[PDB]
């Protein structure tokens, strides 16, 4: 199938959704998963390390199918989308960024039907921490990374990932640690992206980070444990709870 309508909100449903990788298809590493993800919100998703936060990034991208339940993107499935499309429409960062042999203008430009400009370039850097340290940089965004960023440190290359999927508008954006390594600054220019910028009433969020300050701030919570959601709700009814989140946010 290929859809490609105009407008695209970016609702994002996930319904009883359970999942087993392809080389280990007895063991489902996500059962019956059930939550929403709606346009203007952000839902972060907590847990320990294997309890299936990034397989669940995978599936909102289309990387596999689910084994069980389906997930919609504003009511149709995502097969339904032509490939392309669909991969203009969900961005996502991860803890490892893919980087080229191009330069910084051309590496966050990569992708995309319509050569930017240098205004949204720079605004996509801006807006992802990346501008600061490209800017004080001899030769700026013209400069050239020796592929996988040899040049670029791990934050900057974080940075940059997160301003090439930003600069496309994403209806739906996946942030899997994609962070970590950002530094302050650039922290706060993801936080303001998220929570303060207007573009946010565009696209749904999916949050997947170690930094409790976002999480706290989140509209929805969901804490993954061996493959499903054990508690659900914001940062102040789970810590009512006193559960499993609870439990993290005081270690
Ligand atoms: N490529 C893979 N093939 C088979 N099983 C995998 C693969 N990747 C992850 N898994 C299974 O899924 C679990 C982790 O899911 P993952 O989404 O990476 O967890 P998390 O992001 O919470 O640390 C692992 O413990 C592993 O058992
Ligand atoms: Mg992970």
């Amino acid at each position: 199938g290929l859809l490609t309508p105009l407008h695209l909100e970016g609702l994002v449903q996930f319904q009883d959704v359970s999942f087993a990788y392809p080389n280990r298809p007895d063991v489902l590493v996500l059962q019956g998963l059930t939550f929403t993800l709606r346009p203007g919100e952000v839902t972060a998703l907590v847990g320990p390390n294997g309890s299936g936060k990034s397989t669940v990034a995978a599936l909102l991208q289309n990387l596999y199918q689910p084994t069980g339940g389906q997930l919609l993107l504003d009511g149709k499935p995502l097969p339904q989308y032509e490939h392309r499309y669909l991969h203009r429409q969900v961005a996502a960062v991860g803890q490892e960024p893919q980087v080229f042999g191009r330069s910084l203008q051309e590496n966050i430009a990569y992708g995309l039907t319509q050569k930017p400009t240098m205004e949204e370039i720079t605004a996509a850097a801006v807006k992802s921490g990346a501008h600061s340290f490209i800017s004080g940089l001899p030769q700026g965004y013209d400069t050239e990374v020796d592929e996988a960023g040899s040049q670029l440190s791990g934050g900057q290359r974080q940075a940059v990932a997160l301003a090439r999927a930003l600069i496309r508008k994403p209806c739906v954006l996946i942030l899997d640690d994609a962070t970590s390594a950002l530094d302050a600054n650039s922290q706060l220019q993801v936080e303001q992206l998220l929570y303060e910028s207007p573009e946010r009433y565009s696209r749904s969020v999916l949050l997947i980070t170690q930094h409790l300050s976002l999480v706290e701030q989140a509209d929805h919570i969901l804490f993954l444990e061996g493959g499903a959601i054990r508690e659900g709700g914001t940062h102040q009814q789970l810590m009512e709870k006193k559960g499993c989140y609870w439990a993290m946010v005081q270690a």
